[PDB]
């Protein structure tokens, strides 16, 4: 049979949500992704043996606090937090965006996976170190991906997938 699983890509404007999903979707890289598109992509694949049919809501929008919106943030199972290894802003925001997730899913046991994204690009600010310290911090995986050449795109949705089964199993 089959199993569903809502994911929910979060972070700063730019730091790759929209590629990523793109590359898990659709397997290629699409540089320019209108910023202000917000929606739900969908795509089966085959996880640890498991049929796993993916719904992955590409957050944009405006920061907005509302029961409307921390009713779609709520329906995510998992969620990927994702900053730009040459963004140190972006970085630093991760501590805001988890916050917001505890929030509504009412719970600091909440799947997540940090994703340093732009592994690709050679001037890099922000230290494997200092976040791998992060994710040990949030008791979560960490994963350093690029859109660009779709290193550890796969691993880093699957990731997000293994830690939601667990968090299943309570
Ligand atoms: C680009 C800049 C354009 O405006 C855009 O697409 N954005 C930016 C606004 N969004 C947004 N931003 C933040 O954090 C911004 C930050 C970080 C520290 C706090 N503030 C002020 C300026 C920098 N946070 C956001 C949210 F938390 C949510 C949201 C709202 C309610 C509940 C939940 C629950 C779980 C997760 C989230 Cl993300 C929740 N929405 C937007 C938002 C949106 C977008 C960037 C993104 N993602
Ligand atoms: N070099 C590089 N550029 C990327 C990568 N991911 C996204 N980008 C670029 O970063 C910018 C923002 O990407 P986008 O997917 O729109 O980010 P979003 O706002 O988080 O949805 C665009 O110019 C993308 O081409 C990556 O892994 N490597
Ligand atoms: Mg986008």
């Amino acid at each position: 049979g089959m199993t569903e699983y809502k994911l929910v890509v979060v972070g700063a404007r730019g730091v790759g949500k929209s590629a990523l999903t793109i590359q898990l979707i659709q397997n290629h890289f699409v540089d320019e992704y209108d910023p202000t598109i917000e929606d739900s992509y969908r795509k089966q694949v085959v996880i640890d043996g498991e049929t796993s049919l993916l719904d992955i809501l590409d957050t944009a929008g405006q920061e907005e606090y509302s029961a409307m919106r921390d009713q779609y943030m709520r329906t995510g199972e998992g969620f990927l937090l994702v900053f730009a290894i040459n963004n140190t802003k972006s970085f630093e925001d991760i501590h805001h965006y988890r916050e917001q997730i505890k929030r509504v899913k009412d719970s600091e046991d909440v799947p997540m996976v940090l994703v340093g994204n732009k592994s690709d690009l050679p001037s890099r600010t922000v230290d494997t170190k200092q976040a791998q310290d992060l994710a040990r911090s949030y008791g979560i995986p960490f994963i350093e991906t690029s859109a660009k050449t779709r290193q550890g795109v796969d691993d880093a949705f699957y990731t997000l997938v293994r830690e939601i089964r667990k968090h299943k199993e309570k």
